[PDB]
């Protein structure tokens, strides 16, 4: 019958989909949701044998267990284990495009499990199993005797075993296929696994059992009053004697109940529901829930009989909210949202696409610690425990639709044809029959990247009219088509206009107001975070809280998609797509995440959080206005802390407790500062600390920052003369400066200073000379590959300009002596194959304090592609531990991700200067930098700087961060001025104009003298 | 003006005049402006200008030198944005080019006098025996800015002796969004608290 490639088939003996189910028979078990021995987990050591093609599966793995056969632990993905590649692409499929047809070569998974099922479970009842993921579509054996087939790749498969199970020794036998029909619906950006990678579980239930139910929370204009609706069906025998209790709990307390037979309303002329009751619970001043506080009920659904018998209970966790578009605004619980969200898909650099509780709540954890409320399921629904700790922990959920059809061309061709409605539907009911009853899903998504056409349509209906509690969105087809409640556009920019054919990408602020729009805007995708990103992510708060109707959006994403190698000692490396021998690939594509796969943050996730904040600062004179942002709860955890510093030296702190009400205000006057003694500038730095512990946090955590400049007091007071006056000695190659034991040389036929000396101490491995380019970014390089020339891309417009290749010309290079010092002056053209570039015009002043003033002036050819820097740069010859400066810190920040960066003096070890990019590029960064400190060496001006082991060239030319190798001595890179890094997205240029280095003419100055 | 430093040095083929000024108004210094002039063989005078600015201080109209010429010249000559008057936040529809004007055409007859005819971008500017070139904003005219900001009607205004000058490295916005509240952005006030130009005074 071939059933993998027919859409018209997605499941053979299927059962019908449904809310978590455990079948207690103590309801005291089910309020308290303890484990339930009616759900027996199959979780552990399986057998496995890989195939090429289903075809090639000996007939005797029916009845018997092959020899040639592992164990394995399942669930797992069983590319993680080294059967196959796991094959990594873009918007290309990895298969032959022919639907519905796919490759003869279809890897094979042969999964086997022998194990005991007792004569009690089959005296009476039913047993069933449970799938809870299987990648991509698997036919079902028990005891040699075929049971049924399913597709879908991410919500649970189910099989009544009733009649195939004996008591004692049974064998369960399931085909798993890598490809399916079901593949062209589940075409994501990302690894290609297969395998049974979620649980596998046994469930028994009674005959006369609940087979469905639905919680509904529907309230009064404020929120002081609410009903709890609960539908509940049967299946079995129905008796008179039957009834259903619905009970609500807040913890240990009972705060409703009610009690019902059988038999439904008359809904039309045939009657009604024989088989259903719907129990209406009232509830006064319900406890709300929301990602801020999230409160929860718990509502248990009794089966039993009217004597007071048990047959079975469920439950679910309650949370009391509404979820409405009014106005153009999204609420909840009548109050705009403003979503801090991340997508997030199901990664493990070790285990794959396997999902376990220990990472999940780490990625909370770490969530709402840096300012998130929300998460979007990209692109298909999730492990179950998801939920379950998002209405646990407080996140607001998108929950996303298996459907992406992305390599089809046009986007839409499957999702218009009516012949693929019946497959699509399947896997938008059976994520709400799944879902519907948790209160942390807020939104319903009809899938990812499928063009728009009919099928959408047509689901979008049959959400609004089953669910109206929640709205529905979707992007494909322009972000704004008659399928979504919500303009959702992915990498829509804040300002720009990106107006493609048939699926422009606005402005978000020009997007709202087009003629005849009222929906509220929330991008599902912004913010690329790949490799060094996230520039301009300020831009994109800023917008969000100046207009209503922006409600935010879903960064992408949260974790790089790296997965973990070896190499010949067997020490670990992270790899990406194309290090697993698959092609064709699509490179380091699949690192877009503000955490590593390991969970360490990228120096983006700061940005982040400082940006999502929950308080909002302004400064008038001595008064300190705090703007809370919350919507419901009061500031009950939260001291303010300030500090008042004069470059760096702490002049002044004290503490003042928050008592914000939502949407409230506090005024918070300083006390009278005292005038410093020494000049230079004041900085005031604001921190919002929490002194208790949280279910997400650790005491002490801090939530809020901002900084202000107060009062300069600019130096006037000349330096003590200096006694000692520097001496220069020329000959033909060189200018020489002495003054005592110290020793500046300038090479007369290259212009540069080449070496300094302190006695006998080199203190240079490679002479100063300017820089013009930078080690390239990912943003830089777009999509650009060696193959295929993106001549747009950053990086090539700088090499097609021989920026990287631009060889130094000296102009000029004479030496004066002044009264007190000895002044060099320098010229410099750079060229490419005749074309002027860049020119450096340079003095270097050194007086009897030691002191080298650098003057820099650079003139910058108007036709040539802005450079990606202005500076100088040096290999000093010192290998010191520790890095000090007065400036934006303490992490990497550049020109457009500066924010969270906050001024003051910062001292850390050299390593922590470089960030481990898994590609290699320009790093570690830090802007506005006034005193830069390194063994002996001092620099002081106004510049940014990185100082590494690392060349510009060695970034620039290896591959991955573990074949870097640590230079001799140190890499400074000292710049007047450095481009922005961008991040909009990254496959065309993203740096906005107002980060671009095109004035023409630049200026700089530094000091350079000894510590 | 108070004088921090006034140094000059001999060198091979050059005389180099070092200063250093700090403007302060009750204790508190406002600006500091760093300058050397280089003066060639060739005659030329290269003035190199750095300017900081108290970053708690109101930001300045300009940042700039002036001067009062002796001389009175017919036309003037500039490479930069015209014909007309021009500043930073309204200079879009200038042109650059080299202009030629009667001297009258570089004063701008408000009613109520004001700083006026600023053009902005010009790299070359002269007067006269005199050129001044770099990359600066200018206006001359016979009105002194005291005596514009001093006199309350145009028609009350008299033309000094001679002619002054303002070379401006930096100019603020104009403004106008309305006429009773700060309405120049951001993005054209004098915030950077460093500020750096160069001019080459010679003769033709
Ligand atoms: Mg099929
Ligand atoms: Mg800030
Ligand atoms: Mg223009
Ligand atoms: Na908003
Ligand atoms: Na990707
Ligand atoms: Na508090
Ligand atoms: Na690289
Ligand atoms: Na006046």
């Amino acid at each position: 019958r071939r059933d993998w490639e027919n859409p018209g088939v997605t499941q053979l003996n299927r059962l019908a989909a449904h809310p978590p189910f455990a079948s207690w028979r103590n309801s005291e078990e089910a309020r308290t949701d303890r484990p339930s021995q009616q759900l027996r987990s199959l979780n552990g050591e399986w057998r496995f044998a890989w195939f090429p093609a289903p075809e090639a599966v000996p007939e005797s793995w029916l009845e018997c267990d092959l020899p040639e056969a592992d164990t394995v632990v399942v669930p797992s993905n069983w590319q993680m284990h080294g059967y196959d590649a796991p094959i990594y692409t873009n918007v290309t499929y990895p298969i032959t495009v022919n639907p519905p047809f796919v490759p003869t070569e279809n890897p094979t998974g042969c999964y086997s499990l022998t194990f005991n099922v007792d004569e009690s479970w089959l005296q009476e009842g039913q047993t069933r199993i449970i799938f809870d993921g299987v990648n991509s579509a698997f036919h079902l054996w028990c005891n040699g005797r075929w049971v049924g087939y399913g597709q879908d790749s991410r919500l649970p498969s189910e099989f009544d075993l009733s009649a195939f199970l004996r008591a004692g020794e049974n064998r369960l036998a399931v085909m798993v296929l890598r490809w399916s029909d079901g593949s062209y619906l589940e075409d994501q950006d990302m690894w290609r696994m297969s395998g049974i990678f979620r649980d596998v579980s046994l469930l028994h239930k009674p005959t006369t059992q609940i087979s469905d139910f639905h919680v509904a929370t529907r309230f009064n204009d404020d929120f002081s009053r609410a009903v709890l609706e609960a539908e509940v069906q049967m299946c079995g025998e129905l008796r008179d004697y039957l009834r259903v209790t619905v009970s609500l709990w807040q913890g240990e307390t009972q705060v409703a109940s009610g009690t019902a037979p059988f038999g439904g309303e008359i809904i039309d002329e045939r009657g009604g529901y024989a088989d259903r009751v719907t129990l209406r619970l009232n509830v006064e001043n319900p406890k709300l829930w929301s990602a801020e506080i999230p409160n929860l009920y718990r509502a248990v659904v009794e089966l039993h009989t009217a004597d007071g018998t048990l047959i079975e209970a469920e439950a679910c966790d309650v949370g009391f909210r509404e979820v409405r578009i009014e106005n153009g605004l999204l609420l909840l619980n009548g109050k705009p949202l403003l979503i801090r969200g991340v997508n997030r898909h199901e990664h493990h650099p070790l285990h794959g696409q396997v999902m376990d509780e220990q990472t999940m709540v780490q990625d909370i954890l770490l969530m709402k610690q840096n300012n998130f409320n929300a998460v979007r399921c990209s692109h298909y629904p999730n492990h179950p425990l998801w939920y379950t700790l998002c209405d646990r922990y407080g996140l607001y959920v998108v929950d996303e639709a298996n459907i992406q059809t992305h390599g089809m061309v046009p986007m839409n061709r499957l999702t218009d044809d009516p012949r693929w409605l019946p497959a699509m539907s399947e896997r938008v009911t059976r994520m709400v029959q799944r879902d519907r009853n948790h209160p942390s899903v807020i939104i319903w998504s009809l899938g990812n990247e499928s063009g728009h056409g009919a099928n959408h349509d047509a689901l979008y209906r049959w959400i609004k009219s089953v669910d109206p509690s929640r709205p529905v969105q979707y992007e494909g087809g322009g972000a704004d088509t008659t399928a979504t409640d919500i303009i959702c556009p992915m990498y829509a920019r804040v300002d720009e206009d990106q107006p493609f054919p048939a699926v422009p990408k606005w402005s978000i602020k020009k997007w709202l107001s087009l003629p005849g729009e009222t929906r509220p805007l929330i991008l599902c995708e912004y913010a690329h975070a790949m490799g060094n990103s996230l520039g301009g992510f300020a831009k994109y708060w800023q917008a969000f809280r100046q207009y209503p109707r922006l409600q935010g959006g879903f960064v992408w994403d949260w974790v790089d998609q790296s997965l973990i190698k070896y190499d010949e000692n067997g020490n670990p490396w992270s790899a990406y797509g194309g290090d697993f021998g698959d092609t064709p690939n699509d490179r380091q594509f699949c690192m877009n995440g503000l955490v590593f796969a390991d969970r360490t943050p990228h120096p983006a996730l700061t940005e982040a959080k400082h940006q999502q904040q929950f308080f909002q600062f302004r400064l008038s004179g001595q008064t300190i206005e705090v703007t809370s942002e919350y919507l419901f709860r009061h500031s009950d955890n939260e001291l303010l802390h300030w500090m008042v510093a004069l470059d760096g030296k702490p002049l002044a702190s004290g503490e003042v407790p928050l008592d914000v009400a939502p949407q409230g205000k506090q005024l918070i006057e300083l006390p009278e500062l005292p005038q410093p003694e020494s000049a230079g500038q004041l900085w005031l730095t604001v921190r919002v600390v929490q002194p208790n512990a949280t279910a997400w946090s650790e005491a002490g955590h801090i939530s809020a920052w901002q900084q202000w400049r107060l009062a300069e007091n600019l130096s006037v007071t000349l330096p003590a003369a200096s006694h000692a006056i520097p001496h220069l000695t020329t000959s033909e190659m060189d200018f020489c400066i002495e003054l005592g034991n110290k020793r500046w040389q300038f090479n007369r036929q290259s212009g540069f200073l080449s070496q300094m000396w302190i006695g006998d101490k080199k203190q240079l491995l490679t002479p100063l000379r300017d820089q013009f380019t930078r080690a390239p970014l990912d943003n830089d390089i777009g999509v650009s590959e060696a193959t295929r020339i993106d001549p747009n891309a950053w990086v090539e417009r700088w090499k097609a300009a021989g920026h990287y290749q631009a060889e130094a010309a000296l102009l000029q290079c004479t030496a004066d002596t002044l009264a007190d010092a000895v002044l060099i002056t320098t010229a410099h053209a750079w060229q490419h194959q005749g074309k002027t570039l860049f020119i450096s015009r340079k003095t270097y002043r050194i007086d009897g304090s030691g002191q080298m003033a650098i003057t820099v002036d650079v003139e910058v050819a108007s036709d040539t592609p802005h450079p990606a820097r202005i500076g100088l740069n040096c290999q000093l010859a010192q290998v010191a531990e520790r890095v000090n400066w007065l400036g934006l810190g303490p992490q990497e920040n550049y020109p457009d991700r500066l924010t969270a960066a906050c001024f003051d003096r910062w001292d850390l070890p050299l390593s922590d200067m470089y960030t481990p990019y898994v590609f290699p590029s320009e790093n570690g960064l830090r802007c506005g930098t006034r005193e830069l400190n390194y063994g002996p060496h001092q620099w002081r001006g106004d510049f940014q700087f990185n100082i590494s082991r690392y060349s510009q060239q060695q970034l620039m030319e290896t591959s991955h961060r573990h074949l870097l190798h640590a230079e001799e001595g140190t890499w400074l890179n000292i710049d007047g001025f450095h481009m922005g890094i961008g991040g909009d997205d990254s496959w065309s240029p993203s740096v906005s104009a107002e980060f671009q280095l095109s004035a023409g003419r630049y200026h700089y100055q530094l000091v350079w003298c000894q510590k």
